[PDB]
């Protein structure tokens, strides 16, 4: 029930600062850090750098795998001139479970690592002066939590995960750490849609605010030229001659909301930048401005060698440098909320993206059968909510995708489905698709949720799980055997391919090719290629990986995952090549 | 004037203009006239910081040099009307002019130590203001450090370094929006004494104003012990926790600006520790015992962030230096970011903190017109460097130059210069030194009595007999180190540079140079030659980890020397060390 989760601006009525750079760390396998007092603070740990996975700073594996209560720890300064304020902590990331305290007095909890959460600590601080913030977090797995896994503990003691899903488990302060001063009535949320006629255009909003003061509303261009003007918390903006946002194409206005009338200095201000577009499915077709569109890319983690899990800018800018050069204009965020700053620059760049929520692991290699569906549930719809409250107005989301390869072959799924998705069909006023991916074991004749996404996403891999090396032909044709029954039972949704590839070690050749070579990699990729392009159907290709990406160790994992078309160091695969080559040869219309 | 670190207290704010700025390059050298002073929005979107080159896809943008340009838009906040306002910018690597709302406020040469702009009358408080950068990473014989730029059949430009690692560039440290008090501290200084279990901080204070100082000393656990006014003055703490090698107590510094009857005017405050530093004959002694120095052979330089600070790293650097045994580290070869001295003052590392003074060397160099402006530059590059870093406890001592020609007899009014115009700079008057390169030996330099302690850069076994030969290359080395015992030597010597290049996975048996065997070999064998010579009082091996470096045929993507890869995961030359460097104390050889 997050009051507020808009991003923090800086002006005149707004400050935030960050509290990243160094944190004193202290493991907790006992879990006696409250009994001994170290929530009033603690200079006795070790240096943990914010924001940054903890996991991969320390040489000893039990502290790469611990799991259990862990503490950071901080000093701050709050500044004389920001009592009266409303003052928040700003937390955009800890992974999984928090607890936090200023100055040794609990503020609050929060459940699910990776959406962002505020605590007022308004109460909490002496004004001009320094304090402390104390952080338990906690790191363990259950089937009651989002993403679904077990927490076991070896014969020695030491607690460790089993996941349900393939990442690592990286952990803590993920995530950027705001210190923010707010007017005591101010801006909440704000709520977008468009409509398109002829060359004009109209921007329909809304404003949540704490109170009862009046709200203007005013929309400026790419240089600062205002071009509408609303009054009130509903209204209308009309743009003449409006400069449509496009894929691989943007145009971003700023939307400026204030609060008070022209007696008052303005009590609030509230900035933000969107873009003109609109996204409909029509048929087998997905629309934006109402010409189809053909989607190509990936295939995401956020996954770095030295943040582990945390957001890294430079990491971010080169996904994106790569992902420009290559032709791709689409990327999953699989399989959790991405940091914010990454839609952001989707607006910039005109990508489209797949939102989705941290619910992998709903798949045990009975699930649904079980009792810890209730509280599962719980989190899974809150972490819905919430994540389609903050992301909601960004042009760059496409759809938001609500499970990752569940189980949807329990007929006890689709009481769950028919749950979420009920409780999801109102919640984003631009109602874009939602939808979920269907696993390799989830076909069109083992499938029982098949009636609820908006439109499809597939997860096949044939040439690798199942018919790998010589065998391919027969996978190709097992593929194309199963894309002959959609089209016999008349698909009238789009399907989109959102996993397929081949693990690939990086210079490892041969010819002819063997699994696990940079050649093998592009023969399976040429081979979806092929059978894509032989269904009217299908309206996008999304491969997995864009990197190689950290996994928990296994015989099957060469040290993490290694289906990227690029390096965990951001270099080309000749699996990149191919794509380079095929991508920009594809028109956006592809398919009509 | 004032290249103290922000800080954040109710009389100084410090907030980051960090993150998506907007980029251009200018290879026509058109921007002014073209307006781009006053801010632009159509370019590309660049990290700040990090280094721009490898954001590109293409050679011609990663290899670019010449005029390029950044710009951001940024909130002044009303309450800072009447404070004295700062753009403070880490460090823009090399060149920079500063452009508030299109007025030129500043430029700077130099680009790996902070600058400051006062923009308190170029900005509107209480709106957005833009703030434009024009940088330039071009070189030339007359800037730190030494290059040539060269113009290619095509037109391009092109940078040719007389140094190894890559020409990063761009806004590689962060930049700060500053409020800070219209009368404030300016520096400090610091210096020790010991006396039984009793030490003794001498403090100074530089001020902008006449109002009364007041310095406060407090433990770690927050108790005050020590109280003085002045801006002199002898700070006497009983039963001092000193600051030791691998095991440091840091004491917080307050200075507090006004007299006891008005409101703070300023505060001020660091972390420092008490720790004495003395060069006793042949012996490196911290806190009056002998130390050993090992580790490294550094560089900043990392995948994502290139020569930009990236706290990820240093913390993993760190994480990895005190996993090994090593216990300091040389900043190679340029003043680092800021905060790799505090974790280092943290963590009780000795640092020797070097200038960019690189590539005074062609494959002669002291014989040119270029000295004179370059010889401007260095000695105030020292200034500066001096001026940010003598408070830190880690700082053991200064490098003023790596791998200058000292062979030829031109090079010692040069030195002779520096060495007048730095001796009375660091009021703890730590030692000064350089490094000699391969070619500068006992027989052959001529700037032998300059130094504080001998500082030897050697690569047997790697650019001299290679492979089969090592053995006559140990043999030569210790030629050398007789020589230096014959003649007496009375000064420390440390090796600073040895090493050789190794691809992560090439094994053979028997090695072969390139393959991990072969680096355990060689770190072998500069053992058994250290270790049989008192004089020698420090190993740091080059690298620490793998870093970017120019194209070249001898050049496999970048320098390979490092013990760790450059995504710093070990070779087993790390595990080598990890064992040897465990078990030697620290007080080795005495
Ligand atoms: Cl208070």
């Amino acid at each position: 029930m997050e009051t507020s989760l808009l991003y923090p601006v800086t002006n005149d009525q707004r400050t935030d600062q960050k509290l990243d750079g160094l944190w004193q760390f202290k493991f907790d396998e006992a879990g006696e850090g409250e009994k001994s007092g170290w929530e009033t603070g603690f200079h006795d740990g070790v240096s943990m750098p914010v924001p940054a996975s903890f996991n991969d700073f320390f040489t000893d594996k039990a502290s790469r795998e611990y799991t259990g209560d862990f503490w950071y720890s901080r000093n701050f300064f709050v500044p004389s001139a920001a009592k009266g304020k409303a003052l928040f902590l700003r937390f955009d990331a800890v992974t999984h479970r928090a607890t936090i305290f200023v100055n040794g007095k609990e503020i609050r909890t929060h459940e699910g690592g990776f959406l962002p959460f505020a605590a007022d600590i308004s109460e909490a601080v002496k004004y001009g002066a320094e304090n402390t913030v104390v952080v338990k977090g906690n790191n363990e797995l259950s089937r009651e939590a989002l993403p679904a896994g077990d927490t076991i503990t070896l014969r020695n003691g030491k607690k460790m995960v089993r996941p349900f899903f393939d990442f690592y488990n990286y952990s803590g302060l993920n995530r950027s750490v705001h210190l923010l001063s707010l007017p005591q009535e101010r801006v909440l949320d704000y709520t977008t849609t468009f409509a398109l006629a002829g060359n004009d255009a109209t921007v329909n909003y809304t404003v949540e605010t704490n109170g009862d003061a009046p709200v203007t509303v005013s929309l400026a261009d790419a240089d600062g030229q205002v071009v509408a003007t609303a009054q009130g918390k509903q209204g209308a903006l009309q743009v003449q001659n409006a400069h449509l946002w496009q894929v691989r194409n943007a145009y971003l206005y700023t939307l400026t909301i204030q609060l008070g009338d022209d007696t008052q200095t303005p009590l609030d201000t509230y900035t933000d930048r969107i873009g003109i577009r609109t996204i409909k499915i029509s048929g087998t077709d997905i629309l934006v401005n109402d010409k189809p569109i053909y989607l190509k890319g990936f295939g995401r983690h956020e996954d770095s060698p030295f943040a582990g899990r945390a957001f890294d800018l430079n990491v971010e800018k080169k996904d994106f440098a790569l992902m420009k050069w290559i032709g791709a204009n689409s990327f999953r965020t699989s399989h959790y909320p991405y940091d914010e700053q990454v839609y952001k620059i989707a607006d910039e760049e005109g990508f489209l993206l797949t939102d989705e929520v941290p619910a992998v692991g709903f798949k045990m290699a009975s699930f649904f059968k079980g009792p810890w569906l209730k509280k599962l549930h719980e989190r899974h719809i809150d972490q819905i909510r919430d994540l389609i409250k903050r992301d909601k107005n960004h042009p760059s989301v496409l759809a938001w995708s609500l499970f990752n390869e569940p189980d949807t072959i329990d007929e006890n799924a689709v009481p769950y489905f028919k749950q979420i998705f009920d409780e999801s069909k109102d919640l984003d006023p631009q109602g874009r698709p939602r939808t979920f991916t269907l696993s390799e074991d989830d076909t069109i004749e083992t499938s029982k949720v098949l009636d609820f996404p908006d439109f499809y996403m597939l997860n096949r891999y044939p040439g690798w799980y199942h018919f790998g090396g010589y065998q391919i032909s027969d996978g190709e044709a097992g593929l194309r055997d199963e894309m002959d029954k959609w089209q016999k039972a008349g698909v009238k949704k789009p399907v989109v391919f959102t996993e397929f590839g081949a693990d690939t070690e990086a210079g490892l050749h041969k010819l002819p090719s063997v699994m696990w070579t940079e050649e093998y990699q592009v023969e399976v990729l040429k081979m979806f290629s092929r059978v894509f392009d032989d269904y009217d159907f299908i309206k996008g290709e999304q491969v997995w990986n864009l990197a190689d990406f950290q996994t928990v160790e296994g015989n099957m994992r060469v040290n993490g995952n290694k289906k990227g078309i690029f390096t965990r160091d951001r270099q080309p695969k000749a699996a990149a090549f191919f794509y380079h080559d095929r991508w920009n040869k594809l028109p956006l219309d592809y398919k009509a």
